[PDB]
């Protein structure tokens, strides 16, 4: 894709912290990008959209080089368009904006400068930041994640790519998604069909692969983390079904791990742990703490996690299911859950904890998104019942306390039409660096 030239681009400030063994911490000076998905793409001669809604311009996109060639990005108004603002350390994004147009949701990297993503390796370190989800009602999710896309958005290798990161160019995830407009450098025109749901979607031919950090995938009744794997960790194409992922007819034919390893405390047998009123009180904000413990070699072999609420550290909550024991993420962990659970192990069959060592090595992309989801409508997240048939006397099945009618986008859109959350006062460092309490 091309530089758009309409629109300036000016990607919003947004600090955040470095803290060392002490625990003194210093301010770095990011800034975010809005993916490239949600921007105005239009001909390189004019105002011309290249697509709109869901449906591409067949003249300016002919096939998925000439469209590359002939289509550009423009910059994006973040709080008049998108609902996106930031303000010294926080960052909100709201799911419904009403401005010209509708716009639901929003997806965001954080930025070294102007041209590059900041990439993080957090091996031996911890991610921490706060977070505000009593905004997010049922079928939302607030996700906080890490993927290990290209630090310049693709443009090295990709002579048809002068947009990069500057526009948010380069997304990929474990879910190898069609509906991106671009993928390594060319555009996803070929094989595309509009959404039989959403008004602004589709999918083409082609997926964009990686490995994939799901810190934080949450709203104010359920949250979870999760980390998948990957044959490549980072940015490969697929094609069809073949890409495997949640909009394919085989999910688990491809090459990434479309399931992860998930620990959600609710899930796992603790119902008092986490929502509203709860021992993390969604009613409030609160820190979510993230530490990446390694072995001797340095690969990564536990995921822990801590909250911080009212000045209480906050142990994450064991695992209560009957073979599934601790509160963290090891590897006795996942084989012991997914065994249980009677869930493929996708997570050790594309690598597991090496793969994700070697993510962290490629560098992360941090990623912060809000969105609904038109597949399953969240209820993986926060159901009383996912899938929605099966008896939740069975481990596994029983994820939170919505509805098993709840989280259609026809009708949260407008119903939860005020959802927001609000990501803050991001911190990483050595272990124990970032936190303190009683
Ligand atoms: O065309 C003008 C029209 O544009 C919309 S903006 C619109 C984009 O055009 C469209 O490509 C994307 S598709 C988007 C999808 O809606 C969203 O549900 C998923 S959410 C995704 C999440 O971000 C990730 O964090 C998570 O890991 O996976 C989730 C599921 O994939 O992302 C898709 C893109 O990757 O949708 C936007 C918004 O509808 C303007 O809003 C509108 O006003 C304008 O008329
Ligand atoms: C992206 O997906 C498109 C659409 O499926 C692929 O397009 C096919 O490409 C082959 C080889 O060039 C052609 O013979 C077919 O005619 C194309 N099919 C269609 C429907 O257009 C394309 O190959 C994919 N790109 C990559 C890099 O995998
Ligand atoms: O595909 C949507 C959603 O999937 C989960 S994995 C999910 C499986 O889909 C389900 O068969 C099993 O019973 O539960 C697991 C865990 O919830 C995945 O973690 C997530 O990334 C994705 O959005
Ligand atoms: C597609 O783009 C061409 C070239 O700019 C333009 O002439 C035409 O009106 C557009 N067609 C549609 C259906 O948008
Ligand atoms: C960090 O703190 C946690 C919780 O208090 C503790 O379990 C662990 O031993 C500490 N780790 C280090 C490296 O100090």
């Amino acid at each position: 894709q091309q530089i758009g030239t309409l629109t300036t681009e000016t990607h919003p400030p947004l600090t955040w912290q470095t803290c060392t063994s002490g625990g003194s911490c210093t301010t770095n000076n990011g800034k975010v990008v809005l993916d490239a998905n949600w921007r105005w793409l239009h001909s390189t001669s004019g105002s011309t959209n290249c697509y709109t809604g869901n449906t591409w311009n067949t003249t300016l996109c002919p096939d998925d080089t000439t469209c590359a060639q002939n289509c550009a990005l423009d910059g994006a108004d973040y709080e008049g368009t998108y609902g996106i603002t930031a303000s010294g350390n926080s960052l909100r994004l709201n799911f419904v904006t009403n401005g010209s147009q509708k716009n639901v949701g929003s997806r965001t990297y954080l930025m070294k400068d102007d041209t590059h993503y900041q990439t993080f390796n957090l091996l031996n370190q911890e991610f921490t930041f706060d977070v505000d989800v009593s905004g997010l009602p049922c079928g939302l999710n607030g996700a906080l994640y890490m993927v290990p896309m290209a630090a310049d958005g693709g443009v090295s290798n990709e002579p048809n790519n002068k947009a990069g990161a500057q526009y948010g160019v380069g997304y990929c995830d474990s879910q190898c998604p069609r509906d991106l407009k671009f993928i390594a450098g060319s555009a996803n025109v070929q094989g595309w069909e509009p959404a039989s749901n959403s008004a602004n979607s589709g999918l083409g031919g082609n997926g964009s692969c990686c490995a994939e950090l799901d810190i934080w995938e949450a709203n104010s009744i359920s949250a979870a983390l999760t980390p998948h794997s990957a044959d490549t960790v980072t940015q490969t194409v697929c094609n069809g079904d073949d890409c495997g992922g949640t909009y394919s007819n085989d999910r688990y034919s491809g090459t990434t791990d479309p399931d992860g390893c998930d620990f959600n405390s609710y899930r796992q047998g603790d119902t008092s742990f986490y929502g509203p009123g709860k021992t993390v009180d969604t009613n409030s904000k609160f820190t979510v703490v993230t530490q990446f413990l390694t072995d001797s070699s340095g690969n990564l072999n536990e995921i822990k996690r801590f909250y911080v609420q009212n000045g209480v550290v906050i142990p994450n909550s064991q695992s209560t299911i009957a073979g599934i024991s601790g509160n963290s993420i090891t590897q006795d962990y996942c084989t012991a859950q997914k065994q249980v659970f009677g869930d493929t192990n996708t997570w050790e069959d594309h690598g597991g904890f090496q793969s994700m060592t070697n993510a962290f090595k490629a560098g992360m992309v941090l990623v912060m998104s809000l969105w609904d989801d038109y597949y399953a409508d969240m209820l993986w997240l926060d159901s009383v019942a996912y899938p929605t048939d099966a008896d939740p006397s069975t481990p596994g099945v029983a994820r939170g306390t919505c509805s098993t009618t709840s989280g259609v986008p026809s009708d949260i859109e407008s119903s939860a039409a005020s959802a927001y959350v609000i990501y803050s006062n991001i911190k990483v460092g050595p272990i124990n660096s970032t936190f303190s309490g009683t």
